[PDB]
């Protein structure tokens, strides 16, 4: 079976919450590839691109992170928390 | 005839890339049946629950699913894929 980008988000927000990361990337990562795919939703790229980055960085992947970081910006130049998260991700792969 | 557990762990491993999950359920089972006989063998259960519990899955029996999926983080609480399968279950079965 397979899961929309609606119910793979809720999915990967959940573990989100709690804080469990590896599952949100794997939830994360469905709801980003059925939105690829052409899925029609509600849910948007840079939303599922904020968790995914996010999670991949909290297990140790900062090149993962910053990569789809990027991602995010090319999408949502003047995005908030993926600008700072930009700027952090730099910072620690440059020590 | 039988098989081992490791002889029927491989037969429905095979059958599990291949994905014929029938045949993988099938063979776990006598996998399993052979543990819990007391068989001496380099398998182990939460191993072969894992596998069960997804080819059940397949097959569209949740019940039976979430039930093996249970019984596998009663013997390896910390079971990474495991503990995604029971919140991924009970989010199908809501639903």
């Amino acid at each position: 079976m397979f899961l929309t980008a609606e119910d793979s988000f809720e999915l990967g927000k959940v573990a989100y919450t709690e804080a469990d990361y590896y599952h949100t990337e794997l939830w994360m990562e469905q709801a980003l590839r059925q939105l690829d795919e052409g899925e029609i939703s509600t849910i948007d790229k840079v939303s599922v691109l904020d968790y995914l980055s996010y999670a991949v960085y909290q297990q140790g992947d900062l090149d993962k992170a910053l990569l789809l970081t990027k991602k995010l910006l090319e999408l949502d130049p003047e995005h908030q928390r993926a600008n700072g998260n930009l700027k952090y991700f730099e910072y620690i792969m440059a020590k």
